């Protein structure tokens, strides 16, 4: 996560969206959705969505980790 | 921004209450009901119900994306 942190003067909202996009690995066919869009706002949008669901569901692999261990 | 400039601008009431009936865009049988009726009343208390309604379709379908967006 150094290759966000040395390009953090570049601005353009875009090119953050095709960086940060592909820095996570959800769907290649998705990110190439993303790489390749014109609009701006619906890949942050839909990036933030991503890392929504990405997050969510770390944190009910969390929830089935300790049912697990407390069944044990 | 540009309709807000004509209902700011003076102090009479009655032309700045007909053009705010006249920048909400109707349909021409109630703009014709309106038109009937010769008092302000009951075509602003018309307008102010429409409005409101206005106002609940847009918060209902912004509530209705947010819940979508997390539910997908």
């Amino acid at each position: 996560r150094y290759q966000l942190e040395a390009v953090k003067g570049t601005s353009d909202p875009a090119m953050l969206a095709d960086t940060i996009a592909y820095h996570a690995t959800w769907t290649v066919a998705e990110k190439q959705e993303i790489l390749e869009l014109t609009d701006l706002e619906a890949r942050l949008k839909k990036v933030l969505g991503l890392l929504s669901r990405d997050l969510e569901r770390f944190e009910l692999d969390k929830r089935v980790a300790q049912r697990v261990k407390e069944q044990m």
